[PDB]
């Protein structure tokens, strides 16, 4: 609404509002619709089948500010706009329609083909953000009138299963609000008022929105198993990719610091190929889904090994030592975050 709405739009919106509902009027003809006093829908009778004069002007006014709104988003979505030539909007070309696809009046509906008008990618993700936006607004004024969400469709309750996100929208309605309002988008190019798209930038989540605080969860081997003397061998699976830390921690790991960041663990974090004792070091290489990695303690000579699938990881150095010297201590057991 804080939108102030510049006036080369503001003297084009009209005839903008009337070629799309005259696109929409198009569609139910070629669907199969007549025109008809009452708003039937069995008998294939509405009065939104004629043009924008000949229907109610409170329709008219309805989808007038619908167009005032999806420009006045499409603004404030960043989505700059500009015109090519003024000549361009002087001059239209028209498609040549037959009768039957044709309305009752002599008042040519039909735009300049949408053949000749191209969708950049960038537009065509415009389209997309501005019919979320459209689905967003049309679901909250249901949301106001009190509607509220049902598995099957109620009339007496007020439920509609269409009252999910559009990302969970079903899929005929969302493509066909997809498409009306790729047509209008069309129609805004062709008439010279090329919009680009402001620069896609990207955004990452980066996990941070963990459910409550904690980051990560530690799972450890009881103390009593500390392993003192011997060499030692356990594998850890990862079902899946991301921040995990396999390794051998000492008895005295606190559960809320992460492994390596300090003495008591030494791990390897391999979404990173990341190797961690009282810091980072660059280790092997990073996992995927469903790999194993088979973790080596000889508590001898005192050295650490990891392994990948079977391969094992090498440091920058050609060494196959993960970690070179440690003393003894109190011993060591399995760990993981
Ligand atoms: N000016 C218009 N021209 C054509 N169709 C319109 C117009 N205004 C509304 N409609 C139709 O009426 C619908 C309004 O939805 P409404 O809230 O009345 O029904 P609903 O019970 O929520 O529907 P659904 O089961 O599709 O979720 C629009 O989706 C569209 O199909």
């Amino acid at each position: 609404s804080q939108i102030v709405l510049p006036p080369h739009l503001e003297r084009i919106r009209e005839k903008l509002a009337e070629n799309i509902h005259e696109l929409w009027v198009m569609n139910k003809i070629e669907l199969g619709w007549q025109y008809g006093p009452v708003r039937d829908d069995n008998k294939r009778q509405h009065p939104c089948l004629v043009e924008f004069s000949k229907l109610p002007e409170q329709e008219r006014n309805y989808n007038l500010q619908m167009s005032l709104e999806t420009l006045k988003t499409l603004l404030a979505l960043g989505c700059h706009v500009g015109i090519s030539d003024e000549h361009a909007e002087d001059k239209v070309k028209k498609m040549k329609l037959p009768k039957n696809y044709q309305l009752t009046s002599g008042y040519k509906p039909a735009p300049m083909d949408l053949s000749f008008i191209k969708l950049t990618p960038s537009q065509e993700a415009m389209v997309d953000k501005l019919a979320e936006n459209a689905h967003n607004v049309w679901a909250r004024d249901r949301i106001r009138q009190g509607w509220t969400y049902g598995i099957q469709q109620d009339v007496k309750n007020r439920r509609n299963p269409r009252l999910v996100p559009y990302t969970l929208l079903d899929d005929r309605t969302k493509k066909s609000n997809k498409d009306s309002l790729r047509e209008a988008v069309r129609t805004l190019l062709g008439y010279g008022y090329n919009l680009e798209a402001p620069d896609q930038d990207h955004a990452a989540r980066a996990e941070v929105c963990s459910g409550t605080g904690e980051r990560f969860r530690i799972f450890r081997a009881e103390k009593t198993y500390a392993v003192k003397a011997g060499r030692w061998y356990f594998e850890f699976e990862t079902v899946t990719a991301g921040d995990m830390r396999v390794g051998w921690s000492r008895p005295g790991c606190q559960p809320d610091q992460e492994l390596g960041s300090d003495e008591r663990a030494f791990a390897f974090d391999g979404f990173k190929a990341q190797r961690w004792h009282q810091g980072n070091e660059h280790y092997g290489r990073s996992w995927q889904a469903g790999d194993v990695v088979g973790c080596m303690v000889d508590m001898n000579e005192h050295t650490m090994m990891f392994t990948l699938n079977g391969e094992i990881l090498l440091d920058d150095s050609g060494s196959e030592l993960a970690f070179k010297d440690f003393d003894v201590g109190d011993g060591f057991i399995p760990v993981c975050s």
